């Protein structure tokens, strides 16, 4: 009845972890019930990542979930693939086809590449941050190649927050010698909420301006601070708190107390955790689906030293790959489905701009279909105000004589 | 086989490694106090514990455009190989005035 | 030694010794004049343009 997991949680990743207790207790039947090793730890110290999935390696679990960084999305992946031992993840896919890994987060490089298409874009800002792989940079690179676009990526991420000020004030200045007015923000939903206040700080956020927040959280961060500017603002939702299914985790969600989960009393929760509540299900039913198919995976034995030469694989992870892999449920991120990679796919993120009235969900996407919303009948504002321009000279435009 | 050398109890490590492998020694010799000295692409940013032979060769191409006076090129590069010094002309295409 | 998986982390003393030693060398080889930072990274050296 005892299912052991073993859990590499970040130690700043609170609500991450909140939502991760509160799976536990919504999937719990009387057949059985996962029992979790949590091991918070340096999730960029990859030898602490090393020592962490050894840990668990040598206490015999069946699958890991746990997170990675760039410097260390190769240890985890290197391990599984020849202990063959299953890892689950909210993070950032695999730059490439890595197998016994259960990637929850989609992939956003198709979403980004025509919502640039849509607004019929040729010349753009690109600030991206290498603490999630460089696969979307590559991206957009490639095919401004072949569209002949004329981008501009500054690696915005090895900057210090001493002299973030006068940084800052120095990267616009370099982006205003082409007159930029069309920007993607590529950082984590953090280093976003700093270029956003130093956007304010220059006023570089009224009529003109177009930004285009590529993470899953456009709700999560403030938007309230660049709101009433002027300036277009678009992003990408995952959690459509729409779904009658999420409103009804959400509604359950706010009423929790704060002590016992913390960053859990708000109506929202960020695209990480949310991933993280929906990878429990996942995890539940690959080894009920284990039970129907009437398949013995528990352990014949100690799994030994992780560094054990010649690495002898253990057999019946296969089949907790194939298990895992062959998950098919409903949860806060839509619809959950993976390849025989463990990609995310048959998947569905929203597009969202961000208006007077707040966010709007004004478009979407699919692996099939591109940009398909048309349209918001609901909602609306009605109301604009066209900026017309002319030059004092008589007697075109004179000043009244009062 | 970083562990297969301290068991035996080396003194310093002579190695290589990849874009994907970089990062477990650098934390791992920054943990271990191991010492590595290595021909391999420098590390990207400030790693104790390791020795590079490769001198610095994106600052020695920066300089090299601009005596050509370059404004429009091509850049071919293999994520195989790396890209640091990709990623440093295309954070200084944009003072420069380049095309990439 | 023992396991490198030591937990906890035991770090031998004369390894910060050592890392001492090596950016101090300063000599002469086939790429031309070798000293070291206090990270590791080449200092003083010559790349030929050709
Ligand atoms: C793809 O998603 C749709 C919508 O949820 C679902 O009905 C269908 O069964 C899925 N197809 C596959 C092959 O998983
Ligand atoms: C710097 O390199 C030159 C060329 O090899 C050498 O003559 C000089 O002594 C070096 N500087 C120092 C301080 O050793």
């Amino acid at each position: 009845n005892s299912i052991q997991i073993g859990g590499l949680f970040p130690r700043g990743a609170d609500q991450e972890y909140s939502a991760f207790r509160v799976g536990m207790v919504q999937f719990s039947t009387s057949e059985f019930r996962l029992t979790p090793h949590i091991d918070n730890l340096e999730v960029a110290n990859s030898f602490a990542v090393t020592n962490a999935f050894c840990s668990q390696f040598s206490r015999g679990v069946y699958a890991i979930f746990g997170f990675y960084d760039k410097k260390s999305v190769n240890t985890i992946t290197s391990f599984c693939g020849t202990l063959h031992v299953s890892f689950i993840t909210p993070s950032f896919p695999t730059d490439g086809t890595h197998p016994f890994v259960i990637q929850m987060r989609p992939d956003l490089k198709g979403a980004l590449l025509s919502l640039i298409e849509y607004y019929q874009w040729d010349k753009f800002a690109y600030l991206y941050d290498s603490d999630r792989g460089l696969s979307t940079l590559q991206a957009v690179l490639d095919s401004a190649a072949e569209k002949k676009w004329q981008v501009t990526a500054i690696n915005v991420g090895n900057i210090n927050n001493d002299k973030k000020d006068e940084t800052y004030r120095s990267l616009f200045q370099d982006l205003e010698l082409k007159k930029e007015r069309r920007v993607i923000l590529d950082c984590e939903r953090d280093k976003v909420n700093d270029i956003v206040d130093q956007v304010i700080t220059i006023g570089k956020h009224v009529k003109g301006y177009h930004y285009i927040i590529a993470n899953l959280g456009f709700t999560d961060g403030d938007l309230l601070k660049i709101q009433f500017g002027g300036a277009e603002v678009s992003g990408f939702q995952i959690v459509d708190y729409d779904d009658s299914l999420v409103s009804k985790f959400i509604e359950r969600w706010s009423t929790l107390e704060e002590k016992e989960y913390p960053g859990a009393h708000t109506a929202t929760i960020k695209y990480t955790s949310a991933l993280t509540y929906d990878a429990v299900q996942v995890m539940t039913e690959a080894f009920r689906n284990l039970r129907k198919q009437r398949i013995e995976i528990s352990r014949r034995g100690n799994a030994g030293d992780c560094l054990a030469n010649p690495a002898v694989p253990w057999g019946q992870g296969v089949e907790i790959e194939r298990a895992l892999k062959q998950v098919q449920v409903e949860g806060l991120s839509g619809n959950i489905k993976f390849d025989q990679n463990g990609k995310r796919i048959n998947y569905t993120i929203n597009i969202m701009e961000l208006k007077t009235n707040g966010p709007r969900k004004i478009g979407y996407w699919s692996e099939v279909d591109k940009m398909v919303l048309t349209e918001d009948d609901t909602s609306g504002l009605e109301q604009k105000t066209v900026v017309v321009t002319t030059i004092l000279e008589s007697p075109y435009v004179m000043m009244k004589k009062n």
